[PDB]
């Protein structure tokens, strides 16, 4: 769904057609200008940060596994006459439709019996999913995965790719997969009984020598060596695949270019009228394509256990009964060919749509994790209250699109309630502390991180405990579309806090909200302050994340209640503007303004520049030549948003109906 | 009748087409949120179970035996001209109709004489019944039956499959039956005198190679090895079967799929004009598709002796008189094709219609068994007063439909008073003791159950004496639509047990009604209560079921005087998500509230999900409006043009609609 | 073929029965791949003009031309200036100003 | 208190800490608080008269 | 801005080419383009004294098309305004004050 994911990008940013990705890691952000103004009891001070880079990091590494499941049928592309006055498939009219379009009327009773059983299981989403993955393996087939490389690196702790991904070796993306080929047989017209558990698809003219090899490899098993996002393990779709081609198919060549895969997809969709089936596969890949690099070491807990990708079962009966597919197809929405027309024009735009989607999900799960398990809307019952359709199960895409609705605060709508794709909320839905394996870089590691072994040596491999899941990403593209108090991602804001009395060289902050505001100010001024949690006896630091220049309360790494002892004597000066002061006095007022946003992308510690021309808009209106909006709002999936209502605690988040 | 069985299903239940059954046991039910409360002089203790599963276990096994009986003729199908004003065959118009036809002139006088006997032989219910069973045998053929498997187990008593079903070998449903084929001869139109005691049917065009194999096996003896419900014992319907098909009958293929049986049925109903015959066969199979696993150990008395199935004799004389069947048939009700049209569209919906019917019957036979013989509407005379027709004998479908009418509280209407199918009320009307076999687990069994021995070592085969039949199923689909105080299936309920501090926990229940509600609500709260009768000296436990989680008064297994001593310092916490009664003092007040309902099904201790399209309420009007429409768009290939439009680039072309 | 004629003339074509028989022309178009047409050369300076497979070819050699986009096979003559487009430029009056 | 906290409560306010510790003693409960800054301990049972 | 195919942007028009190199000079980016007709390299940094670009620095009267090298854009003088990668329609609004 192009028009949906295209809306998530910020109004100032309009990306160009091509993007030459040449690495397994891409930073994306913006260069903003901050105009700070400070006032306290001592006096006033005015400064200005001329260039500030706020960015996340996203990679092409994510452990996933495929399962074949049975899902709903997509009834789009079938002729409009077989459907009655309502949006329902009548078997009374299928008998009539097949009868009028043949001379041999002996086969009508047999044809109707088989058609009735097959039409209620038609889904080509799994075939297009694999065909799309083959396109990007050939295009970006020079990305290197080194086993003894770094995953996260702060200075105290470190995670290697040996950990998080065991049973892996060093390989390029083209060298990862060695796909076998399934038998692409020809369906001779005259066969009366459709062979069971084998799909048949239509084709335009002669099946090319290259087109055979693509369809053969798309249906086969995926068995990777290196952990890659677009080369994840998938079960075998089918053994055989019939093709009702008037001209006979040619034998498989063995080799194909990425350009040849586009020609295979464009023909397969046009012949079968499977435009809505492609839209499902497009959204399903947008989830998987890229995975987040964690903000802090604790945010690696999300990516330990392998998330399951629900691939629908491959079934189709267009090859057997080509009478059912004619020139007047049935569609629910009039904008039902937009997603394919967008991809075929601008293939590399999927990267930006993928980054936009996975950001929105992992940002909002930062809030859902902090919700107490004694309210109406909680981690267990947030999807069920949101959805207003009838899917098979609240899994895959339904979970992800619910989180996008909660982020943007708008009603998202799909034509069919499809439940296919990655489920992320697995690490969240379990009342157990997660054991992230880490490497010790400095001797003073146990003071900061909640480590098992309290005495360590540089080189030792230990384990750290994570109870509450912290935010994996900060808002960048979705910055200021709706501002929560937790992130505090405002354009303009006036922070007011009262400074605690400095007894010896230490200031006690008993309250939780005041402590968050204090360290948030001192960070924007650019003062590396270090405080001691009195309950646990572990040191917290506002400079936890360098990439995103902000302080979240989850950097304390202790759910519950505590009091902090801030060290006011050892306040280091890392980055100093003219605003920056060391000695606060009385009531601290900081008023900042953010202006002059401009998007910038970094890859392999150099600037990554966009190539090609400017993207012209392709989009169809609500009506072509349709008079009355026959609402048909019974079967269509609808996802209602939730607004965060702030309360006194500040540690707990709460959702309400707007 | 699809219509009346559809209304039995709950409002929240939204069924889909396909149901992938892969076992011989299904736990259908619903998930509800129970808000329990315990109020006392000391204070209130609140609990909340967010997902409480109330289930009824249903199996695919059950001993049945078919017998060929004489039943009324179904006159729906014959041309409307030969019928008089009253609605009976006016012989004289038959002789007129045969004379003005395409019949051989020398046969008219001899055939007209036979008409008086042969035209009143119209009942195809037996053939359609067997052909429906062949459809489901080949569809769900992979289900297994093990000999030494657990039929029932409640911890104390165990009942194996060897006990109830001797002469039983372990085998799959597909490998159970080995059906021999009956002769399908071609009717010679130039036959001198019609052969009575040999049925002759009509057919459209040519009898296919597979249709011969299906009709051959349908009119044959069912001799099963494993006691399956859809493969029970049936006698040989007929030896030979004539088929008036001018196009010759092809010889038997040998093999056929489940889709080929649907092809055979749709041709047979259409040619013979026998839709009311199919409606009778649909309701027959709805009774005897699935049998309920007994709720308690002593509720196995219903399934000891084999209940007889009444199959009406196969008799059809359409082959001899082709002229009398045409396109203008005589029918009583206008909605006479609705039952077939429903089955062809949604075959797997019969499973839901079957469980709805047996749950309605076995619930009502529960509270019919607890009435004294000295009454107006009693055990023996509940069918006679309800029935306002003229059936041959009050058996089969009449007894099952009258029980459904009592449950729902509505008027059930059928077009013909047909008396065919299973008779359930067999063990009830006998009014004698039934001896169910049991294998013991513990050594302290015969205190609880009314056993034949008083001391029994573990692993011994004993006998339980059941006098009054307890309810076999708890109401789940019919929950709080026609509520009785016996089952106590309310949304809101409360009980007030009155105790004084002078009593050291010990309470005596003089009343029987509130004893039942106390013991039931304590089990929702997850507390194992063990009462002891003061008069007799037996013991009862509220934990006497692992499906519904309720206490019915028939679990006492004795009718006498009510003096139940419950000691409230021996209450043990058994389940999870439970409220604790540590030490009560004064008057106790228990209460619960069920708020929302969500349909759930379980199989092999895993969730069984419904897949496929959205099932609609098919009406007679929804198809014949498309017949009124006719697709009246004159079938004329009108090709509309597209004017090319030039813009800035001129290299690429752009087409407009006008 | 009838729907292409309807686009050219700009009128509504009506047949009594929706019959689907005859030649199908749109075959090489829908494939959307490169086609390899054979050619015998006359001059030696051929492969500058045509997108040939070889860069130097002696006269009388059998070579191959790579055709990607299909050029028009016929120019409009009978349908000249009835439904005019700017691509063909089949006007009665036309002018161009080179500055 | 929230369920995420495993029984442990921090009293930032001094006024309601006094009322909590006092009412718990009427109810006959021996509470022993520990100061986070200094590291001393206080017990509500510090009298046998009032 | 012309579409950057490989690492090269074709400027067919004469006026648009003059405005492009005039912007990139004020930002302070030493851009080098190749005249396709003559086959000689033009540079916007021709005169250091006067900080502006005239069209006569091409040194070819007549009509031509320029192939601008977008990969080899050096950074001689950088203010905070200065960017290397232009995208779509470029707008530059400057004000000159405080002459001495």
């Amino acid at each position: 769904m192009s028009s949906l994911l295209n809306s998530l990008l910020p109004e100032y940013f309009k990306p160009k057609t091509n993007l030459n990705i040449n690495s397994s890691r891409v930073q994306y952000g913006f260069n903003a200008r901050i105009d700070m103004q400070y006032e306290d009891d001592s006096g006033t001070r005015k400064g200005s940060r001329p260039n500030a880079f706020m960015s996340n990091t996203v990679a092409f590494i994510g452990n996933y596994e495929g399962i074949i499941v049975d899902d709903i049928p997509i009834l789009d592309g079938l002729r409009a006459d077989i459907f009655d006055t309502h949006g329902d498939l009548d078997m009374g009219l299928v008998e009539d439709a097949l009868s009028k379009s043949t001379m041999i009327r002996r086969n009508v009773p047999t044809y109707t019996a088989y058609a009735s059983e097959l039409l209620y299981k038609r889904n080509l989403t799994s075939l297009f999913y694999n065909m799309l993955r083959l396109y990007y393996i050939k295009k970006w087939g020079s990305i290197k995965y080194e086993k003894d490389a770094i995953f996260y690196d702060n200075g105290h702790a470190c995670l290697l790719n040996r950990q998080l991904f065991p049973k892996s070796r060093d390989a390029s993306l083209e060298s990862s997969l060695s796909l076998p080929e399934a038998e692409i047989a020809m369906l001779d017209p005259g066969l009366e009984f459709p062979e069971e558990d084998v799909p048949a698809i239509l084709w335009h003219g002669r099946v090319s020598s290259r087109a055979t090899c693509i369809l053969g490899q798309a249906c086969s098993e995926f068995a990777p060596l290196a952990p890659f996002s677009i080369a994840h393990y998938s079960p075998q779709l089918t053994r055989k695949l019939f093709v009702n081609a008037p001209a006979g198919i040619e034998p498989s060549s063995g080799r194909y270019t990425h350009e040849d895969v586009k020609d295979a997809i464009t023909i397969l969709v046009s012949a079968n009228q499977a435009y809505t089936d492609f839209e499902a596969a497009y959204l399903m890949l947008a989830q998987t394509l890229v995975s987040p690099v964690p903000r802090t070491a604790e945010a690696s807990a999300w990516f330990i256990n392998a998330g399951m990708v629900n691939m629908p079962t491959l079934s189709c009966a267009n090859g057997y009964y080509p009478a059912l597919t004619n020139v007047n197809p049935y569609h629910r929405l009039d904008t039902w060919k937009d997603t394919l027309n967008h991809w075929v024009a601008y293939p590399d735009m999927l990267f930006y749509h993928s980054v936009a989607m996975i950001e929105s999900c992992y940002v909002e799960l930062g809030n859902v994790a902090r919700v107490s398990d004694s309210d109406a809307i909680n981690k267990y019952t947030f999807t069920e209250l949101s959805v207003q359709g009838r899917p098979v199960m609240n899994r895959g895409i339904i979970v992800d699109l619910t989180l996008v609705a909660m982020r943007t605060g708008r009603e998202i709508s799909l034509p069919y309630p499809v439940s296919c794709g990655l489920t992320r909320t697995d690490a969240l839905l379990q009342g157990t502390e997660i054991h992230v394996p880490v490497v010790v870089k400095d001797i003073d590691m146990p003071q900061y991180y909640n480590a098992i072994d309290k005495d360590v040596i540089e080189g030792q491999e230990t384990v750290i405990k994570v109870k509450q899941l912290p935010p994996a990403m900060y808002p960048i593209y979705t910055y200021g579309i709706n501002t929560t108090e937790f992130y505090s991602d405002h354009f303009e804001d006036q922070v007011q806090v009262e400074m605690a009395p400095i007894d010896n060289g230490k200031a006690v902050f008993n309250d939780a909200r005041k402590f968050s505001k204090f360290m948030s100010i001192m960070r924007m001024m650019g003062n590396d302050v270090t405080a001691t949690d009195l309950v646990t006896g572990r040191k917290v630091s506002n400079w936890a994340d360098n990439s995103s220049g902000r302080f979240l309360y989850t950097d304390v790494k202790y759910e519950g209640q505590t009091a902090f002892l801030v060290d006011m004597d050892t306040v280091k000066a890392r980055d100093h503007c003219w605003v920056s002061i060391v000695d606060p006095n009385g009531t601290m007022n900081l008023s900042y303004k953010m202006t002059n946003f401009r998007a910038a992308m970094f890859s392999r510690n150099k600037p990554l520049y966009m190539t090609g021309g400017s993207v012209r808009t392709i989009a169809t209106g609500n009506y072509r030549d349709a008079a009355e909006r026959l609402r048909a709002m019974d079967e269509t999936l609808r996802l209602k948003p939730f607004k965060i209502t702030e309360k006194l605690d500040f540690r707990v988040a709460a959702y309400a109906i707007p």
